[PDB]
């Protein structure tokens, strides 16, 4: 939270949850990845949350063109709707397809965050903005997220 | 014919179906004034200002739309995200420029990612009087809006500095 309140503001954490990329490699908060080893989908896997509850999970890059001067921020990867607690992002609905990191100037933080519905059951990926989307959907503040950092390939 | 330079930089096919040309266009840049020549590179520095577009025919009871895109993001060799938008005016009175017309689409300068790129402006007459820029898509855009087949076009490369 303390690395990301540009983009949101600060929070509790009341869920747990783990991104895993495919030779298996897990997202652990701060470290960096190669362009090459997150060209797929990843999962991520929803480890709480109450019998009825559904969530929502965001992936944004914030630091766009660079992280320097971020006049384009932010750039949208992935909006999955309607996760089942206790479950995993393969049994949500896929709301904006997933879209693999490939980042112009500088380290930018890949960042994923999730969401409570308030119940269970186009956007443009271009300047989008987190604060405005989850006060628009009436999704609150996160309940957990975790970043990775990225460059380009020379 | 031979020897367009559309034809041989691909904007036809990539971008817009073959037209034939029925009015002049020049793009002036000044971030020294810096004309924009059809397949010459420009330096990011030097296109970081919103140009100035002088529309040569038709006539003040005519307008024209502009549009300028990118067809090669993030890079030319596998352009996954194509097309960019980077500027929209309409509106723009024949034998003026447009500074005349209204801005759609705010200008973005060039800052391309991976290669090199081409920048192309694109004119269409208009018969009558948002936009994500991602995926932007100039066949639909001008389908539906019904502004017909280009009637002049020029564009510039660019690459990293």
């Amino acid at each position: 939270g303390r690395v990301i309140g540009d983009v949101v503001d600060h929070f509790t954490s009341t869920v747990k949850m783990s991104v895993i990329y495919n030779s298996i490699k897990h997202v652990y908060n701060g470290h960096e990845l190669f362009p090459s080893a997150v060209t797929s989908t990843p999962r991520v896997e929803v480890h709480g949350g109450d019998m009825r509850s559904f969530f929502t999970l965001i992936m944004t890059d914030p630091d766009v063109p660079g992280p320097s001067d971020p006049y384009l921020r932010e750039h949208l990867h992935w909006i999955v709707t309607d996760i089942p607690g206790t479950t995993d992002s393969s049994f949500g609905k896929e709301v904006v397809s997933y879209e693999m990191p490939r980042p112009n100037i500088g380290i930018h933080r890949f960042v994923f965050l999730l969401f409570k519905q308030k119940k269970r059951g186009v956007v443009c990926r271009d300047g989008f903005n987190t604060r405005k989307f989850t006060q628009e959907n009436e999704l609150g503040l996160p309940v957990a997220a975790v970043f990775f950092n990225c460059q380009r390939e020379t």
